[PDB]
């Protein structure tokens, strides 16, 4: 009885939550009520399996159980059986579900609902989250749930609940969206590029983090993590949550053989412990570490070792190069690994290989500097314009690259691409590349998945498909789509109403940004100057209507003066 196994290990709480998360991510459209029913129903059945391990169906598997459950409230997916049926659910996971933006009422009401029904209040949380992020790292979502409870606990007992809650909640929202995106990458990596890609990625990341840990150690960790994330990404949340616990235990047990900064983490409760490790800063770099050239360039036994065990040898190279380069991004370390392999392929087949792969590090030079210079450039640019103007530049640039992409997607992705400026440019050159280029891997992966649903640009498709590691370079190389035929103007697209006078300031900028995109799509050839020339005028167009009492008309009357000058430029 698998159900019993998981129940005993995780307890009633986590089990309940994890099961809720699972259902919400599968049937994101079904309402909260229908889900809680199914959860309790499954939980009650789970209990009759812990002691009575031979009760009917306790022998069955988690998919069969969960599947038969969901199919009682859904249609073609339920027409299938094992494997088939399950996978059918996974393929129908929506990354951009048409769901009503989650608004949160006055501080007073939420506290009443929380103090009144606390268990339901938190369940409602997981459900609304899990359904808008079908690939959320489940075990981590539990950690956030706790902090969510801890926020209301304190703040609902304060003089000014508002000034206490709102911040803690804004900070949770962000940290949550960031976590969701990091995970979504892990899943895309596994599903779209396979176990090898993810493993290589994990080895580089872990090598950097745990430069003192031996290769055999890192490799053992990578293998476990793969299992965990394979399970989480496929919906095996119970098995994931369990295995993740096992791993975190193993890591705190072998602290000495891994990292000297796990001390803090291993003293905390499970949830806090797991979250602590995944965020632990890199360990110190071992003192006297030999030059990489000795074993991977100068040695005359290279092509032999490469032939003997390619994947192990290259793995060793990556582990060895990453551990001594925390200043390099993970994707860069991989580019170097691909470049190294490719060279061995060529050279090991030649007459004198040793002098074929003699000047290999000279091939790295260009790959190392490209990121460095682009970083340096875009930071100084960012420093002179600020986050807002900087986002605009990216809006215009990326809209020129791939005009076919939907405006909502462009605005989101660009805005996110711009946040890299504030996140990373503050750091010293030493920690810049990891922060920057890896964060862009996540943002670009967002663009890819959202595109994958409804493809409209082969340039997005290409850059998204042919290499995970080269995604960013591939995109930077793009300039202007020359085959793109500009779209004509649509009245409804350039109609500024008074409703924009109640939106926040951010909500207003996002409307001024959504417009800029539509403009570029109409005149891609237009110049950065001519655009700013009208962009400035767009600000004036609205700094009037909302300031003309008792005239809803303004939106149209002034809108005429707007479009008029618009068609001009
Ligand atoms: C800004 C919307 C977020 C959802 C979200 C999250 I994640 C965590 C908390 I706390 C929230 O209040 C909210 I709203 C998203 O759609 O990514
Ligand atoms: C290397 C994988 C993760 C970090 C990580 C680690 I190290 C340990 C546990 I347990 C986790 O759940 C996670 I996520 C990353 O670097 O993105
Ligand atoms: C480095 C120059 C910018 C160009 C640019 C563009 I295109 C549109 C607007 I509006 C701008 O303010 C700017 I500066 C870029 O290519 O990233
Ligand atoms: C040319 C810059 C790259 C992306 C990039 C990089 I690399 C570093 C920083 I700092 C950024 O803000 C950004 I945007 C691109 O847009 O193609």
């Amino acid at each position: 009885s698998e159900v019993a196994h998981r129940f005993k290990d995780l307890g009633e709480e986590n089990f309940k939550a994890l099961v809720l998360i699972a259902f919400a991510q599968y049937l994101q459209q079904c309402p909260f009520e229908d889900h809680v029913k199914l959860v309790n129903e499954v939980t009650e059945f789970a209990k009759t399996c812990v002691a009575d391990e031979s009760a009917e169906n306790c022998d069955k598997s988690l998919h069969t159980l969960f599947g038969d459950k969901l199919c009682t409230v859904a249609a073609d997916c339920c027409a299938k059986q094992e494997p088939e049926r399950n996978e059918c659910f996974l393929q129908h996971k929506d990354d951009n579900p048409n769901l009503p933006r989650l608004v949160r009422p006055e501080v007073d009401v939420m506290c009443t609902a929380f103090h009144d029904n606390e268990e339901t209040f938190l369940k409602k949380y997981l459900y609304e989250i899990a359904r808008r992020h079908p690939y959320f790292y489940a075990p981590e979502l539990l950690f956030f749930a706790k902090r969510y409870k801890a926020a209301f606990t304190e703040c609902c007992q304060a003089a000014d609940k508002a000034a206490c809650l709102l911040p803690k909640l804004d900070e949770l929202r962000d940290e949550g969206k960031a976590s969701s995106a990091k995970q979504r990458l892990k899943c895309a990596s596994l599903q779209k590029f396979g176990e090898r890609a993810f493993k290589a990625w994990a080895v580089a990341r872990l090598s950097q983090r745990f430069p003192k840990a031996e290769f055999a150690e890192v490799s053992k960790l990578v293998t476990d993590l793969t299992k965990v994330h394979t399970e989480c990404c496929h919906g095996d949340l119970l098995e994931c949550a369990d295995d993740r616990a096992d791993l975190a235990k193993y890591i705190c047990e072998n602290q000495d053989s891994i990292s000297s900064k796990l001390k803090e983490c291993c003293e905390k409760p499970l949830l806090e412990k797991s979250h602590c490790i995944a965020e632990v800063e890199n360990d110190e770099m071992p003192a006297d570490l030999p030059s990489l050239a000795a074993d991977f360039v100068e040695s005359k036994d290279v092509c032999k070792n490469y032939a003997e065990a390619k994947d192990v040898f290259l793995g060793m190279f990556l582990y060895e190069y990453a551990r001594r380069h925390p200043d390099y991004s993970v994707v860069l370390l991989l580019r170097l690994a691909k470049t190294y392999e490719t060279t061995l392929e060529k050279c090991c087949a030649a007459a004198d290989p040793h002098e074929c792969y003699a000047k290999v590090f000279d091939e790295f030079k260009p790959l190392v500097e490209e990121p460095q210079n682009l970083i340096k450039q875009n930071c100084e640019l960012f420093e002179q314009l600020g986050e807002y103007k900087f986002q605009n530049a990216l809006l215009v640039r990326y809209t020129k690259k791939v005009p076919q992409v939907s405006t909502p997607t462009l605005v989101e992705v660009s805005r996110n691409l711009g946040k890299v400026g504030s996140k990373c440019c503050k750091h010293p050159e030493a920690k810049r590349m990891p922060c920057a280029e890896d964060y862009l891997s996540v943002v670009l992966n967002q663009l890819c998945v959202l595109h994958e649903k409804t493809p409209v640009s082969d340039r997005v498709t290409k850059c998204c498909t042919e290499s995970l590691v080269n995604r960013r370079p591939c995109f930077s190389a793009l300039e202007v789509d020359e085959t793109y035929v500009p779209k004509e103007f649509n009245a409804e697209t350039f109609t500024f109403h008074a409703d924009i006078c109640t939106l926040s300031e951010k909500e207003r900028q996002i409307k001024k940004q959504t417009a800029l995109v539509e403009l570029v799509k109409h005149k891609p050839k237009a110049t950065k100057e001519q655009l700013k020339a009208v962009m400035d005028d767009f600000a004036a167009f609205v700094e009037k209507c909302c300031k003309a009492d008792d005239k809803e008309t303004c939106f149209a009357e002034e809108g005429k003066k707007l479009v008029a000058a618009s068609q001009a430029a």
